């Protein structure tokens, strides 16, 4: 739990996530995607449970990435919510929501949902 | 626009969201929830599009709150994903995911999903 | 209760839902959507709890509509999951998932999520 | 596409899904779970695109299971939305919503979301 979150992670699509977990619950780093209207790294900020477990539970966390950087602006943001599980093969299992900024007319179709699993391999 | 988002907002459950949108696309503030095993204010951090479209499109944003503060720890975290819509009655419409830490065994039932609409007070 | 669910309902987008709750927990009917690449009525099939709690709890139910009829085919399907709440103003509050057929490549962006509230007309 | 959906499928949790896909878009069969307040088989009903693709796309489908049978009544229902992909290893990739019937007070926490992948192995 805790510390172990810090590092570089990868998901099934090939995106790379580099985070630093601060002693008091903060998550900071950058996200470089593999899919979408994304081009380079984007900043990410999140929060995690700095005091999880002690039944074998994972550490709840979440983070956001607005898809705007110096090269692209997709006018969308993705939030990932999930939990970290350490061990010989640590992983972060997540479900995410991607909302695009639409006009009212298209508001009903503004959010996509998916799931991503990150490993350090 | 940072300015339109900065403020105090409330949702249909009676929770309070105090946020500051920074120039670099950052969102920081505190959240006071009306439901859950929550007690006091919790810190929030998020991001938004500081350069949205010039179209009456909303401004996409998102934020996270881990439900642990000096008084309580619920071992869970919620992320809200949605868009800010300004005008005379500005709203932030979101969909959220609340994940609880669990054992591998109960992981299938670790995430709740819902939706909240926030109204700005000013 | 089958009876309270049977009827014509409308949601905030202007779509029509005509359903019949059968005694065995089945839901059949048609859906007329206001949005999407939809044209005419589409068939729906679902299930509900024919024996809910005796608690002012809602009655859980869910249904599916594949967006293909004799006039149009959108290669997508939506499932709504929610509960029926009876009273003077009966509502069915749902959360939905709309999945489109895609190539492995775009599969990550194949599902949309939202929420609809239906009001019964009678 | 089409036909290939008919059969017995299994997901990662061990639940078994037995469906029949009808020529015009119907899905009928039974679901026997591995998790929850479930006990035996439950009836399922759904719909699928009987005319998908012709770019290599999967077949969109969805189905519902109300968790009430002659032995248990969990006062909940689950809907799975996803697409079928055939081939040497056919699979159905889904995201699901599980709603329990609550009082208004707990309505905010009535729906769980997850994802399941079914294979015939
Ligand atoms: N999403 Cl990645
Ligand atoms: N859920 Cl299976
Ligand atoms: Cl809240
Ligand atoms: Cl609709
Ligand atoms: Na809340
Ligand atoms: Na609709």
């Amino acid at each position: 739990a805790e510390a172990g979150i810090t590092g570089t992670w990868y998901n099934q699509l090939g995106s790379t996530f580099i985070v630093t977990a601060g002693a008091d619950g903060a998550l900071t780093g950058t996200y470089e995607s593999a899919v979408g209207n994304a081009e380079s790294r984007y900043v990410l900020t999140g929060r995690y449970d700095s005091a999880p477990a002690t039944d074998g539970s994972g550490t709840a966390l979440g983070w956001t990435v607005a898809w705007k950087n110096n090269y692209r602006n997709a006018h969308s943001a993705t939030t990932w919510s999930g939990q970290y599980v350490g061990g010989a093969e640590a992983r972060i299992n997540t479900q995410w929501l991607l909302t695009s900024g639409t006009t009212e007319a298209n508001a009903w179709k503004s959010t996509l949902v998916g799931h991503d699993t990150f490993t350090k391999v």
